């Protein structure tokens, strides 16, 4: 209404993450659910038990605007330099992608 | 390995809202098949001096899609007083006005 939440459903890898060359990495999914328009809960963390975002957000506060199931998005973050872990989603919904920055 | 900035028209699809928390959310729907492409979206001053100010709260969004009137949601938060949120450029720019006060 004035205030959307976070989006309950799954997300789906369209792609593997790419390297933009500019240390960023751009993703493209779908969303599988349609409660949208909703918020995507998107981040990069250090490891799976700590689920802190640490990577810069280059498309910052992304939604879903679709009420259509499987509409496209896309998604472009700053990891850090060494390992960290793409997260999308949460709980059971969560998919994951190991990702390791070098120069 | 990268995207470019959409280079057809946009369209307001609503009026802004204003989210309750000091910020403007805005449902558009782009016109080209040019996609995945990078929007050309700013909030300014005024229509003679396009430099950005306020905050795009949703930064850098993209059109995700290939197919033509794909929506997006873009949130922002204009300066107090007038402003202009822009869209494109030349003979596709789109711009609406908005006023916040308090």
């Amino acid at each position: 209404g004035t205030t959307y939440g976070m989006c309950t459903e799954k997300f789906s890898f369209a792609k593997n993450p790419a390297d933009t060359g500019h240390s960023t990495v751009v993703l493209e999914l779908q969303y599988t659910g349609s409660d949208g328009p909703c918020k995507i809960p998107i981040s990069i963390v250090a490891s799976l038990s700590d689920l802190t975002p640490i990577g810069r957000m280059v498309t910052a506060n992304p939604y879903v605007a679709s009420s259509e199931a499987n509409a496209k998005v896309l998604v472009e973050m700053e990891p850090p330099f060494g390992d960290s872990y793409i997260v999308v989603g949460r709980g059971d919904k969560q998919i994951n992608h190991h990702w390791h920055k070098a120069g």
